[PDB]
């Protein structure tokens, strides 16, 4: 459920049907919602708009609450792809950035090394807690896909 899997790393993806939309109209209402949401965070994430080949490329650094003591910094890097009456997206390259005692003494930690197998394949002896970095990552990437889908009902 929690840490889908594609070729070895952690891959959420989504495939979306839009009826008798545009791929051009499609585009505009997703790059909208990319521009606004990461376009002035220009310290922690990038996005790159490309209306030749109809793709949005947006990489970002965020903090993601786990419960309430903890808390990891999570990177990710997310590809939407725009055809007509449909778009593709998928979020991969997930790096935890975290300190156990949440002093800001980070380590790296490749997603596919703490929350495979849903968190029951954990390999890194210092996180005592991997189902919620799971289980957070999952709500985080999916509610992104939802604002997204929300974004691409908006084109007509």
């Amino acid at each position: 459920e929690c840490a889908p899997m594609k070729n070895g790393k952690v891959c959420y993806s989504d495939d979306v049907e839009i009826e008798n939309t545009s791929k051009l109209e499609i585009f505009n209402a997703i790059n909208a919602w990319a521009k606004k949401s990461y376009g002035k965070d220009v310290f922690l994430s990038n996005v790159n708009s490309n209306k030749n080949k109809g793709t949005i490329f947006v990489s970002s650094k965020v903090e993601l609450l786990l419960n309430d003591t903890d808390k990891t910094i999570i990177k990710y890097k997310m590809r939407i792809t725009c055809f007509d009456n449909r778009y593709t997206i998928e979020a991969s390259d997930i790096v935890y950035q975290y300190d156990p005692l949440n002093d800001k003494k980070y380590k790296t930690y490749k997603a596919e090394d703490v929350i495979a197998n849903n968190g029951d394949s954990n390999t890194i002896a210092l996180i005592k807690d991997p189902k919620l970095f799971c289980n957070a990552t999952f709500f985080f990437v999916e509610n992104l896909f939802a604002d997204v889908f929300d974004a691409a009902q908006n084109a007509e």
